[PDB]
């Protein structure tokens, strides 16, 4: 029955072990891009091909057409953790590498493009249901509704008590994209590597450094080649600069990384961001999983490519 394997073409084959592969612009590629990434990380007796089709199909679906939080970023970050379990086999339990491929796959379920922030100011109705990581605990809501349609359970072989804990590698994974959380959790992580307290048998130490890895996974586009990581930065920003709109309508001025005016300050935004998040995480990750290397060093030449265009030697 394992006698069907999912196969890529070569190019594709090859190219997906990299940390800064591109699943292209073919969407109808991405679901056997994603079932292959599982069947190879995980194993072919993971789940049942019928449902996991099924459930990557309905999650597809309650994805929206925004400019950066839809379905391509879902399978880009599902596959930046690909890359992460496959260089580190030995670290991961079945049930953790089962559970955050999928979590990557569902983390930002139902994204509109807008903010917790912009919620709180619009006073939206999830705002009062979950007062922090709003938006984390709507995806997770909307994981577990996809979870629960008939035919869709993909976690039917498990046990009760497996089922639940595999929930709750989930539910911990999303909540942990929220980045108002990474910056206390990258902070604590760092403290616990450089005591060399840091102990991956303790299930809270586990906890932090999974969400360390999903933030990893969550900004990867900075991690890949100069061209990807550039065309990318407009999506980023087509969702601030409606979002700034939002805000200037409510009479509250936005922040400034969401402002459209400031627009010619774009590089100089990208800077701040790689200096004060994207190196600190990609540095702290690749301390605690050296293998991750090839993130950090592909951060550190985007970085080193908004430099250049700040002093005029590239345009954007
Ligand atoms: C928040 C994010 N998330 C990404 C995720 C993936 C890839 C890029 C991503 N970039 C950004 C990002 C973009 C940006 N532009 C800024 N500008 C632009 C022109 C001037 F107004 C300033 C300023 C910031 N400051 C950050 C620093 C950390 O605390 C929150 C704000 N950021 N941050
Ligand atoms: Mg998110
Ligand atoms: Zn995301």
């Amino acid at each position: 029955q394992g006698l069907m394997q999912f196969t890529l073409p070569v190019r594709l084959c090859k190219e997906i072990e990299l940390f800064h592969f591109d699943i292209g612009p073919f969407e109808n590629m991405w679901p056997g891009i994603f079932v292959y990434m599982v069947h190879r990380s995980c194993g072919t007796s993971c789940f049942e091909l019928e449902k996991l089709c099924r459930f990557i199909m309905s999650v597809k679906k309650n994805y929206r057409r925004v400019p950066y939080h839809n379905w391509k970023h879902a399978v880009t970050v599902a596959h930046c953790m690909y890359a992460i379990l496959q260089n580190n086999h030995t670290l991961f339990t079945d049930l953790e590498r089962k559970g955050l491929l999928i979590a990557c796959l569902c983390h930002d379920l139902d994204h509109r493009g807008f903010s917790n922030s912009y919620l709180q100011k619009f006073d939206h109705p999830l705002a009062a249901l979950y007062s922090t990581s709003t938006m984390e605990q709507h995806h997770f809501s909307q994981t577990v509704s996809i979870l629960q349609l008939e035919g869709h359970n993909i976690f039917s072989t498990l046990s009760s008590s497996e089922y639940e804990q595999v929930l709750e590698i989930i539910r911990k994974a999303i909540i942990a994209t929220d980045l108002a959380l990474y910056f206390g959790n990258r902070k604590q992580l760092e403290e616990m590597y450089q005591t060399g307290s840091l102990n991956l048998n303790n299930q809270s130490h586990r906890d932090r450094v999974i969400g360390l890895m999903m933030t990893a996974c969550d900004l990867c586009s900075v991690t890949k080649l100069w061209p990807v990581t550039k065309l990318t930065a407009n999506d980023i920003y087509a969702e601030f600069w409606a979002e700034g709109d939002e805000m200037k309508k409510l009479g509250i001025q936005p922040i400034p990384m969401m402002d459209r005016d400031k627009k010619d300050e774009v590089p100089q935004g990208q800077l701040g961001f790689y200096n004060a998040v994207a190196i600190p995480c990609y540095t702290t990750l690749t301390q605690i999983l050296p293998p991750t290397e090839p993130l950090l060093k592909a951060c550190r030449d985007n970085l080193s490519q908004w430099e250049k265009v700040i002093r005029g030697e590239e345009t954007a």
